[PDB]
């Protein structure tokens, strides 16, 4: 229960796993930055463990840090 966006796809909240609160928001540009960016991670793993720098990275914990826009509707 924290992030309430992406994590493992489009998600829905879902928070990532356990960890209480927290959720490792990674990943934004894939690899190619060839424009849009729909394709995260942060999905949480435990206790954010913060990863590596790489493509984009983060680590909230307030309710939510992970979102993402474009997406698709459907």
């Amino acid at each position: 229960i924290v992030c309430h966006t992406t994590a493992t796809s489009p998600i829905s909240a879902v928070t990532c796993p356990p960890g209480e609160n927290l959720c490792y928001r990674k990943m934004w540009c894939d690899a190619f930055c060839s424009s849009r960016g729909k394709v995260v991670e942060l999905g949480c793993a435990a206790t954010c463990p913060s990863k590596k720098p790489y493509e984009e990275v983060t680590c909230c914990s307030t309710d939510k840090c992970n979102p993402h826009p474009k997406q698709r509707p459907g």
